[PDB]
């Protein structure tokens, strides 16, 4: 344990040393005794392995050939039922992901008072700008009017419901006088967390894996497809993170968790299913090979109860999953 | 793609006045830009924006992928001298919290306020490049044994270190404040002057000497695991330097009022007194001479530099040096 003369730094300023954190009085929220710039010493071991593990899935849309993809979409082989679900999906993915992104910069950043869970946070916005460029990647290759899939969540009803519906669960967490240092305030927040790890990545995306996955496994449009699986692996992390994240904040501020917080949260999910069962309805208002959407019914109910037991809620819908292989 | 279109591969628009919102490209501005939606990617404007977001993708690296058996082997060893270590954690210490500073801008004060999607896109990469910059000083720590709290906290330890990182915490300006707005000639004035602090200063001047210090010990065979690490740092830099100066010209042009002589002369007078606090922090990086180093080349060097940034953004140079470290413009390969 020798090291050479000279391998430490002199301090000249005799009162810098006071400013070194303490590892146990860092907080995921509320946390201003403590200097937020310095990583070091890494309390939140999860928060910086989620980091880790994020950052070895490194995958760019420009790597994945699209001919295939391509030349089935320019022929006459897909059926307009079947159009209609890639289209859809990809409308309500193309903004989705920068919905996440922006909420991740805009909202959630500012009031996760920690540098580890921040790292964190800095390599999952830019997994979404990864997501983003992806669906521009699909429309250009394609030929698609990139304008008309973008513009989707304004035009088609089933989508503008769920981002609408997104749009009031972020709360008030954007006002210049939001704060998280009362209940009140802290218990938004965790609504916010749950709006969109558990709900918009959780639930909705979810979804719309199942149906893309779907066509890949029948080896159609295997390009996207193959894009999803990576979207998938990143989105598995990111829902793993924000359940750990929203656990975390319960367990150091146990007086927000109440028993009307909890219902609230339970209605907001049970929302949530309702519209994404609709948006599977208005992709699938016939069903094509391997794909009803009765089966969505059974699907997004059995999400929507894993993801009520993993903060701590019970399930309620009790539906066995459909689709064994996601 | 130069097949024709399909029939049936359109998607049907349910809500008839929802056609409004496709976004117009003339009508997308970098700031201040309401009058379209900002959360559609499309059609892209800024070309420059979008391709800097590309390159930077393109450089995906990783501290972990970088062997530092030899570095451990010489740090252990008598071979380096006492003063070679002092340039390399007074490096280790400023470079350890000033990309945590970067990053927590660009999230807190510059991504609100730049209203355009694919600057956007840009700005989130370069906030994880940040982050992968931080993970490069705690795996740095970590390889070589040192005390990770030390080096973390010098900042607020060495007097050099805190005049640089409190003269950025000026020139912060009031961006933070939860009600600041752009939406005025001061206000986008005191965004421009952020960037300014941020681009040009601390990424474009206060990283140059250390990098120059560490990349001397790369091309003299010493530490070169650390050296390899400053190099893929660099080629990041080169790139978020090249997109601020590009949002900064940007904004000037698509706002040529904010572009006073008043405002042209605070500029000056900042990069100045930065130029002033690097000198003074090669000083202390370098009370003696080392191998090719001494610290009165980073006067020349320091004010070089200086003035290349200021004829990016439409400055005239003001110090007319010579570079000592030409070597620094030979492209790297890695
Ligand atoms: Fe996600
Ligand atoms: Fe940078
Ligand atoms: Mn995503
Ligand atoms: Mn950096």
């Amino acid at each position: 344990g020798l090291v050479p003369r000279g391998s430490h730094m002199q301090a000249d300023i005799l009162d810098g040393k006071q400013k070194r954190v303490n590892l146990n009085s860092k907080r995921l929220v509320n946390c201003n005794q403590v200097d937020v710039n310095q990583l070091v010493p890494i309390k939140y071991k999860w928060a910086w392995e989620h980091y880790l593990n994020g950052c070895a899935n490194n995958w760019l849309p420009t790597e994945i050939p699209m001919g295939k993809d391509i030349e089935l979409w320019k022929s006459d082989r897909l059926s307009e039922d079947e159009r209609r679900v890639i289209l859809l999906n990809l409308g309500f993915f193309s903004t989705a992901e920068s919905l996440v992104g922006n909420n991740i910069v805009l909202a959630i950043f500012k009031h996760v008072t920690n540098p580890e869970a921040r790292q964190y946070l800095l390599r999952q916005a830019f997994e979404e700008a990864v997501h983003t460029h992806t669906f521009l990647y699909i429309c250009e290759s394609l030929g698609l009017d990139e304008k008309e899939i973008f513009n989707a969540y304004n035009e088609r009803a089933a989508i503008k419901a769920k981002d609408d519906f997104q749009m009031e669960i972020t709360g008030k967490v954007l006002d210049p006088n939001f704060r998280t240092d009362s209940v009140e305030g802290l218990q938004e927040f965790v609504k916010n967390l749950v709006g969109y790890y558990i709900i918009m990545e959780g639930i909705f995306f979810y979804s719309g894996f199942v149906m893309i996955l779907s066509f890949h496994r029948q080896n159609k449009m295997i390009g996207i497809g193959e894009q999803y699986q990576y979207i998938l692996r990143d989105e598995t992390i990111h829902l793993n993170f924000g359940i750990d994240l929203i656990n975390g904040i319960k367990e150091e501020n146990p007086e927000i968790w109440t028993p009307e917080l909890q219902q609230e949260i339970v209605e907001l999910i049970k929302r949530a299913v309702d519209l994404e069962i609709e948006y599977a309805q208005d992709c699938l208002p016939r069903g094509i090979l391997g794909l009803r959407a009765s089966m969505f019914i059974d699907y997004v109910q059995h999400i929507a109860d894993r993801r009520l037991e993993r903060i701590g809620l019970k399930p309620i819908y009790h539906t066995k999953n459909p689709f064994p292989w996601m």
